[PDB]
């Protein structure tokens, strides 16, 4: 009966996003999770194609005891009006009840909606640009992840990529 | 790993199509799911959102005691030109090795990006498919039992059946 | 304060469209006139561009006794995803209180989004088929126009692209 | 019949560009307004819709004793194909004569379709841009001295001070 | 220099195109040939991509000595907007002076855009169409005798007739 | 049969993109040609239109002796999906094998989707580059010497030195 939201580029998915997931899902029977900029891929900031990314998600969730019942991912290109955005959301969306994020544009125009919105439950060396920099500089990158995800990278050959376009 | 591929509208998701996914579990690891026609909603031909549709296959595969991990759902929109629609496919979807259709188009479109291809295991009568669904939902028949309930369930809170009555 | 919306191809704007459009002004306070399918010229069914009708409705509406401090002529396209429609139609109007649609596809989207819906408070040879019909078999097709439309008309030469298209 | 055409961002509309637009209206019958970048919305430089900000023109138009049969006000995406946008625009809008704009590529994109461009017949100091407007909406300043009061009437039924200020 | 513009699908290029291509070239200094509906392929209807396309005409301008300097090949996908394809055609060709086309609605678009508009030359019957051909490939006919050889090599080399058989 | 792909934005034409055409023409039978970024035009940076370069090209190749046998002139836009413009190419494009690029994402574009990729095997300087030739056409500079004769007729014909001096 009461669904989150959660909406994010996770490029790539780590264990900050998992541990963030987890906390809402205490405050929520289900949570509709979004990936963000499905539209970038092969860039030093954007690595990783939706499918990819879809992949991590899908696999990290299922690795974690949460079960199915409990979430959705969906892939979300960005559209050049900010005014259309979420209606593009609730179209490739379950119904939902609740936003949770704390990008000042996502909540505004969510609020204009008339959803309700808050920030997310917790707040994360678990971030996104440590992990690529660690997998451009030959870092320890492997242990800011899920195991799941680890396992989708090596098949991608995402380090391989990554530096190649550095 | 080896992993399939599954491409339909699922206007709604109904036992036939699950009945087709589970044939295809027998022979993959994994099975991708892709819904196709992602933009069309709102029509007698094409009722239901992507994210209705992401909702039904959610909670249907959930229902059936498939583990999480032996599927992906991907909402897929339609593009103007076929020649780029495994591109598109691609980018959306985790790697496979396997596409599962009867559809000649997509067949040959796979076909010509070097993927394997092979029809679904199983091929569902009339009297089970969408057309059947849609029409019972119109005409008061009996649309519930084409169904898992699961998707019944995500129908009756959408407002599914009023929506396509005041569409006709 | 009271906002009314009404949508059409008005392909061309006609006696009729006009009809309702004034009596439609006597339920609202102002009344937004979206201009539909603005993306289709060049075709017996849909001949006039968006500019064209645009220009038709800002004449016949100035023409006739209409403040203009009482509607809002809005070309609006198509768009692929039905879904994601009002909220194109209101990223690109004023903010509107009602609907006024006799189509049940128009009715049935608002209704989703929460929106009042009602049916045209009038139905009217006054029809765009007969106009254009007229115009390409050199019938009294000025007759069943606002004269400031059909100066628009002349200008634009309307009935010799007609013709030439059939 | 002399049709002239502007095409600007207004972002909001301001006294500035009423005094602009009541200067062209000297030179033309009318005068075909175009609200640029139509696409654009909730930023700090584009903060309102194109919907917003044709309220806000209708209504400062309707507010200063221009008649509407001397104006048409049309919102207009940008495009990826700056060789399209002058016909973008004309598919758009009324026939028209000649083009208003100070800035180069609007120039030379309607020179290069044939149109005859002008330089606007006034050009206004910082102190009273969109620019400075929304400085002040942000940092509590005196923005509503430079608006029409029909446009600080449109900015508080939409609260586009609240909405710019979360924004940043 | 005195330019010709001719748009069609050409799904495929078949001997009949390059007729009336020939009889345009008397008449102009250099002909634009666009690839209509570039967007549309793996159809009955509309079998090639643009790129295959684009390949059959730049083979066969080549193959029967029209030089180089005479012709401009051009792919175009169809847009939304009738009243914006004359501006879509404008920024992906040459300057150009005069189109060649029998159809009404390209020839109103161009016209109204202050073009000189004028029917093609020479009108080549259904037995030789693009209609024919296909129906030809589909049916086991004579379908490479409707092609300039260099048109069918390329068809050999795309699987054409397997795809069309398949679709 | 071996085919080539070379891509670049070409802004405009000029010598050193000929030069390493050239140079790729001794070591494949055919080479296509793709002008990138075919969306952008009337900037600083990309002054001219997918046409207008295809004009250049097409005048530059035909004027060089090169027969039109051996390449193929292709326009492409940009797409917003990095993971789908090598699928964008392939549609637009006659079958190719290998791949000239100097660019690591267009490199590695191509790679993942399994082309054989190498650098072009000329590298041309600075002074020779699209950047010189723009900002000598702003600054009254010798702009002709750097581009190929026939390049330059196309620039006079379009008014291009008019135009990038006015934006
Ligand atoms: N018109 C449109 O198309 C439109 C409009 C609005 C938004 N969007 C899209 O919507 C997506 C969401 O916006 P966003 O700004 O939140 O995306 P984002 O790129 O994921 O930005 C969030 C940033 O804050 C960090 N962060 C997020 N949650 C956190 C938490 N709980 N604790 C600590 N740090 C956290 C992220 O770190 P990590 O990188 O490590 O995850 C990232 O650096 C984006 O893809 C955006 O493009 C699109
Ligand atoms: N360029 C592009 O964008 C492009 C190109 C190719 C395909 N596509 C898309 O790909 C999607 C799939 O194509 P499609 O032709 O398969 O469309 P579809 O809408 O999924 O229809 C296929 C038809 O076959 C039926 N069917 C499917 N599997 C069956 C089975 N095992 N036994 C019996 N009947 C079966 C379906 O029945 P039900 O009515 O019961 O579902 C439906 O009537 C569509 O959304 C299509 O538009 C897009
Ligand atoms: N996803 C999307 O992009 C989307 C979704 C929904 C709707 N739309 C668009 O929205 C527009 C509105 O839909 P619509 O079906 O109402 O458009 P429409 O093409 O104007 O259809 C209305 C039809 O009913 C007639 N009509 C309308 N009001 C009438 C009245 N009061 N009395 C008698 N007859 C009346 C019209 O006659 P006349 O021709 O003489 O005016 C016309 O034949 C269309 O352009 C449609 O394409 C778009
Ligand atoms: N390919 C395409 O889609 C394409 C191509 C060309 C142009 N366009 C669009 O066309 C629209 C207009 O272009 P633009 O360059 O004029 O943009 P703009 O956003 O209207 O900005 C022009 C700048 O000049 C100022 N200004 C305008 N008129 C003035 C006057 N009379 N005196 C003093 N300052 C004046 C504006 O001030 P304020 O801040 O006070 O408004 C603004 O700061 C934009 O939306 C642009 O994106 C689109
Ligand atoms: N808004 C837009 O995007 C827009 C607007 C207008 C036109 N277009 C496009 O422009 C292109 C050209 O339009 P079109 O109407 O000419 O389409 P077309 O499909 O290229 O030609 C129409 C028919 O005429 C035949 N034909 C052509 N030249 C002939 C000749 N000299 N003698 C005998 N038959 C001849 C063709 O024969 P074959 O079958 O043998 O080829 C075909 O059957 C199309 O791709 C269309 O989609 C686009
Ligand atoms: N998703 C997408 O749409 C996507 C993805 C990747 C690439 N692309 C497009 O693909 C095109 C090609 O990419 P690019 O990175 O090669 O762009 P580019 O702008 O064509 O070339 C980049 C720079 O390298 C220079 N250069 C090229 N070849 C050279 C050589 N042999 N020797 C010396 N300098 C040389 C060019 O010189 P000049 O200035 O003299 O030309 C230019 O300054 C672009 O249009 C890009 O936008 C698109």
């Amino acid at each position: 009966t009461m669904r989150g939201l959660l909406v994010g580029r996770m490029q790539p998915f780590h264990r900050g996003h998992l541990q963030v997931i987890k906390s809402i899902l205490e405050e929520v029977d289900e949570l509709i999770i979004c990936i963000g900029s499905a539209q970038l891929s092969h860039s030093i900031e954007d690595p990783f194609t939706a499918g990819e990314r879809v992949m991590m998600l899908t696999k990290a969730l299922s690795e974690n005891g949460i079960p199915a019942s409990r979430y959705y991912i969906i892939p979300v290109q960005d559209i050049e009006c900010n005014a259309l955005w979420v209606g593009h959301i609730k179209m490739l969306t379950p119904p939902f009840d609740r936003v949770y994020s704390g990008n000042p544009l996502v909540q505004r125009l969510f609020s204009e909606d008339g959803y309700e919105v808050t920030a997310p439950p917790l707040f994360y060396r678990y971030s996104g640009t440590e992990v690529r920099r660690r997998m451009l500089d030959d870092g320890d990158w492997r242990s800011l992840l899920p195991e799941s995800v680890v396992e989708v990278i090596d098949e991608i050959n995402g380090v391989e990529r990554i530096k190649h376009l550095a």
